């Protein structure tokens, strides 16, 4: 079912992973590219967002199919344990996707720009590559010019908000990434990625292990989960692009064990909260700042949520990185695909709490600002709810034994193995990740361009 070698293996089928297909189908024409998807294609072009159905039958088939093999949100798995312990909090709800696209086929495309240290200092191009994410994911500020209340909400939001805040961090229209349809993978991986005649797509293909010759990369190990047979693609780069969870869990089945792989792991704390208009008959964008370490987003709900003129509030907290907040796999106990089965290890310390009862008292003064609070009280999701999960493969400027990858996202110890994600994010964010996932998958597979066109084999 699958070449025996190509130049390039994409593990995962996300937004991350089908960047690296997108830069490398864009500045790599003759490079051979095999993407191998666990989860079955659930949508048309393969990727799209799971909205682009407009049956609600279909569209819910499309969402139970990507459910994998307390509960989650459709298009989502949880784990079924491992996910706390005593002593910690862990993340209940930490959920995961198994199709064609990832997450990002039920995603809703809030791509936020970093700002103050959530921002990675050791990238000088990184403004370059958050704007070439804008390009890939089709990333739009002016979605919902014509809708009557976005701009209404923004600037009774911008009164309490706006106050001693330069332009970049006012409260401003929330970049969406839509394709009226929400961008999914198949608007990062694109006509060049489709119409690459080197490029190939294998859904329903689990990835067992990454393949090491020599110290660098040589390949990956694939399971046709059509048929149960284990064939080795081998492949002179490789990216595993899985998710911030099972892309550690990949590795660490691979014996890519260093100290750093898995820590580090850090979860957005999140804060909901709604309010109600004042007059009578878009997504809005409270940034990060540093002493106020909180994401908000403000956006209509269909209907109130107890019993367009009300709004849903939501902060995201960015988190005390702790190296203790490791994930942990256990090699004797397997998931429902074969690999090693998960161990989170979360617990919100004393600086958490202080930030997350700010983010509460926070969303509670925007919410009187939109107008009459719904709700009395705002209330705390469960880690993990937030589905932004960073640091599990986080990058540095060395290998001090703190990170996973170089700059370049490109794994220390294993030269040639590139890894990609929400995971790669090393820095406390609050923001959506996965734009700056985005810009960061771009600059590694930009590494890669450059070494296959630059090379002599
Ligand atoms: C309801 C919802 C709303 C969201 N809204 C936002 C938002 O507003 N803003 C935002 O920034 N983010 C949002 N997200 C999160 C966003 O979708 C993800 O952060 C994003 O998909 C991350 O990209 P990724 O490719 O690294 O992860 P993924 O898309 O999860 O990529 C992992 C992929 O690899 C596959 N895979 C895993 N293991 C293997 C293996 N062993 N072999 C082969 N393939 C494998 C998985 O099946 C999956 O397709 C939302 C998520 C949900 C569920
Ligand atoms: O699922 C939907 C959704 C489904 C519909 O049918 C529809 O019409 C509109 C919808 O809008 C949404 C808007 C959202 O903000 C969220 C999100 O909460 C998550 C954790 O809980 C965070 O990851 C995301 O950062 C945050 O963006 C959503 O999950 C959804």
């Amino acid at each position: 079912r699958y070449p025996a070698a190509v130049d390039v293996a994409i593990v995962g089928s996300g937004p991350t992973a089908s960047a690296y297909a997108r830069i490398l189908s864009e500045e790599a024409p003759g490079a051979t590219i095999a993407m191998f998807e666990v989860g079955p294609t659930v949508s048309n072009p393969p990727g799209a967002h799971v909205k682009n159905i407009e049956d609600p039958d279909s569209r819910s088939l499309a969402q139970r199919a990507s459910e994998g093999p307390r509960r989650a949100r459709p298009g989502t798995y949880l784990l079924q344990d491992g996910y706390a312990f005593p002593g910690e909090d862990g993340m209940p709800v930490a959920a995961m996707s198994s199709n064609v696209g990832g997450m990002a086929a039920h995603w809703t495309a809030a791509c936020p720009r970093p700002g103050g240290k959530e921002r990675i200092p050791f990238l000088p191009d990184l403004e370059e590559l958050l704007n070439d994410a804008d390009r890939l994911l089709g990333v739009t500020t002016h979605a919902f010019d014509g809708a009557p209340f976005s701009d209404l909400v923004r600037e009774r939001l911008a009164a309490v908000v706006d106050q001693g805040r330069t332009p970049a961090f006012r409260v401003q229209p929330m970049p969406l990434a839509v394709h009226l349809v929400w961008s999914g993978s198949d608007v990062v991986m694109g006509e060049a990625t489709r119409d690459n005649p080197q490029f190939e797509l294998f859904d329903e293909s689990l990835v067992t292990r990454v393949l090491v010759e020599d110290g660098t990369a040589a390949g990956v190990e694939v399971q046709d989960r059509r048929s149960g047979d284990t064939y080795q693609v081998a492949a002179r780069y490789v990216v595993v692009g899985a998710d911030a969870l099972r892309t550690p869990q990949l590795l660490w089945a691979s014996g890519i064990r260093p100290d750093a792989l898995g820590r580090y792991l850090n979860d957005q704390a999140q804060v909901v909260f709604a309010s109600r208009l004042r007059d009578v008959q878009g997504v809005a964008w409270v940034p990060y700042t540093d002493e106020a370490p909180f994401h908000g987003q403000i956006m209509q709900l269909d209907a109130s949520p107890v019993p367009g003129s009300i709004v849903g509030l939501g902060l995201f907290c960015a988190k005390d990185l702790q190296r203790e907040d490791r994930v942990a796999f256990d090699d004797d106990t397997r998931d429902s695909y074969g690999l090693p089965a998960m161990r989170i290890h979360y617990r919100l310390t004393e600086r958490d709490h202080v930030v997350l009862d700010r983010a509460r008292q926070e969303i509670v003064r925007l919410g009187k600002a939109v107008g009459e609070p719904l709700d009395e009280r705002p209330f705390v999701l469960p880690p993990g709810a937030s589905l932004h999960y960073q640091g599990t493969t986080r990058m540095g400027e060395t290998d001090d034994g703190e990170s996973v990858c170089s700059p370049d996202s490109q794994v220390w110890q294993v030269p040639g193995l590139f890894v990609a994600g929400n995971g790669v994010i090393p820095t406390a964010t609050a923001c959506n990740p996965t734009l700056t996932s985005v810009a960061l998958a771009v600059r590694g597979a930009r590494k890669i361009a450059e070494e296959i066109t630059s090379s002599l084999l």
